[PDB]
């Protein structure tokens, strides 16, 4: 039904040499058919000219971000417009860093996800929440939030995937396990079917954002509302291989 | 009087502007344009990160690449974010910190500025830093309180000023249908001048470079250039096109 989905988010790592063997690793890499796995990697913007020159066709590429619409002046931005010129087919928006240490708004991610659609790029989503609001009993009510500020701003889910992350399972005494993944990313779809539609609910990739290695890959990819991975560390790893592979489960 | 004059300076910012073919396009004009030598003028140009590469790939020897941002610390788990060390690994020598658009439109605060600032040095990038106040600032007799607590925030956490370039933007004359004179623009140069010789030291002030970041065009470069503590440009718009070639040889009006 849903083609399974691995992302890799490499956030803001990376010099010349080590993209140089990170490619190099990538394309060497013995990994499932692109009609069984959907394969994207995220460089920082100024590793996306080399990485999309030298990385094999079946893995496409992702910007980390984009501006929130059109470009002009916007010192230190990158617009949507500027990254479907170049060739970029992908972008992630709302990651858990920028809404947190970047102050994005729910808002604000919302209008980034419509005007990049806009625009020709597919689309990321990232939702999400924090360990105080866990507590609190607040999950899908904070993760809906997120989710309707998307949802209110799009009429077209086709070229969307959206990330979990659960952001109380970073630096704090918990972790995150597949079964929590699993029960999250049902209330999601469950979200989906009642706000957006059933066939938005059963046709929308709905990924893994936590934390992804070769030890827990297969069980994650097991869960049946788990379409994927966004994954972090392990992406600039040759684990990421082993982790693109969990789709044959 | 001890110190050797200040290099004329001009860079080009180019903001959210590019595509492919016409990056191509600026750079090859770039490349066959005359202007004087580099003993004579200091020439930055400034591409979005995605062009960084290709830009600096083709760009003539004697101009070197800006980035127009960085983060403001260390590289990791920042998702988005291009980190000083980052830049310097590319082979992008320099970075402009903290323009009018990013403290306005993405809430860039004095103290964040002034830490990106010392970490860009720390890394061993070059500095283009931003200063300047908005028309309300500026009717409220605030221009110099404004600078000053810009300028004091970047001042706070570096000793050694010899790879800033200090950018003065009048905020008050960029799309607000207000202009500013190149006799406003030496008031405050001078004005900011002042403030580095008090509170940095009267050798900081002498060496530093003050650039003027309004509107600068090819029919008032040479007026700008003339005045006594402008040192150069930051432009906008026009250093996506030919007229910043005219820009860069008001370096002779020196």
């Amino acid at each position: 039904g849903r083609k399974f989905f691995v992302g890799g988010n490499w956030k803001c790592n990376g010099t010349t040499d080590q993209v140089e063997k990170i490619v190099k690793t990538l394309n060497e890499g013995q990994v499932p058919p692109s009609d069984v796995v959907e394969v994207v990697v995220s460089p920082p913007y100024v590793f996306l000219p080399v990485v999309k020159s030298q990385l094999r066709q079946e893995f496409h590429v992702a910007a980390q971000n984009c501006w929130v619409k059109k470009g002009g002046a916007f010192t230190g931005e990158v617009s949507a417009e500027m990254l479907v010129n170049l060739g970029v087919p992908w972008v992630i928006l709302g990651h858990s860093e920028r809404r947190a240490l970047l102050g994005e708004s729910n808002e604000f991610v919302g209008d980034k996800v419509a005007y990049a659609l806009s625009q020709g790029l597919k689309v990321i989503a990232c939702v999400g929440e924090t360990l105080e609001q866990r507590e609190a009993g607040s999950t899908m009510d904070v993760v809906a939030a997120q989710t309707k500020a998307i949802a209110e701003k799009i009429k077209d889910w086709s070229n969307v995937v959206v990330a979990y992350e659960p952001v109380w399972a970073i630096g704090t005494g918990k972790v995150a396990t597949p079964a929590q993944a699993q029960e999250v990313h049902a209330s999601l779809r469950d979200w989906l079917k009642t706000n957006a539609s059933p066939e938005v609910a059963e046709s929308t990739r709905i990924i893994y954002g936590g934390s992804v290695t070769a030890a827990n890959c297969k069980e994650l990819a097991a869960q049946p509302d788990v379409d994927g991975f966004l994954v972090g560390g392990a992406s600039l790893k040759p684990e990421f291989i082993d982790i693109i592979n969990a789709a044959t489960v």
